[PDB]
């Protein structure tokens, strides 16, 4: 397993909406399946988005591609739209405790 | 549930002694009483991120420890509006759609 939280700054507006329908219709299609999603989550806090995304090695043959997939490159420009960079868009994690096991 | 709270990082590096409270506070009951599954402690650039899946003494001991190395990321209600996170979407492998 790995866990990401993605990082970026929202335009003005409420793109929320806009946002979700993106990645609804992205998880209707074959690319959770190709990245080996578990479980994805969508946050904002005043200017700040935020896309937190559990993936699995496991679940999907590894695809070391010279160009982006279709569908990602549809995702990434469509988010232009709503997103720009806060100013490697992930963020760092320095701590992990989990219960059954303390500190990772 | 998961929970992303969101502070300003002060300057310098603070994530040995962010990861010290941490570590003696989640040898304490605390994790049994707020019922804690999984804690992760992040940056970004000038960001700090408590993301948690699930007054008191221990509660507010980390809170008060806290003071040192982060500030509200907005300042006019810095401390009493809320900071955190406000999740809009969810997807899950095997239910597929969870929100909306």
């Amino acid at each position: 397993m790995a866990t990401t939280l993605i990082v970026a700054r929202l335009k003005p507006g409420d793109h929320r909406d806009q946002i979700s329908r993106l990645f609804a219709e992205s998880d209707t299609t074959e690319l959770p399946d190709l990245v080996g999603v578990q479980e994805r989550r969508l946050l904002t806090f005043k200017d700040l988005y935020f896309h937190l995304v559990r993936t699995d090695e496991a679940l999907s043959k590894t695809l070391t591609p010279q160009h982006d997939h279709p569908l990602f490159r549809s995702i990434s420009e469509a988010m232009d739209e709503y997103v720009t960079p806060y100013e490697q868009a992930s963020a760092r994690q320095f701590y992990h405790w989990k219960r059954g096991l303390g500190r990772v």
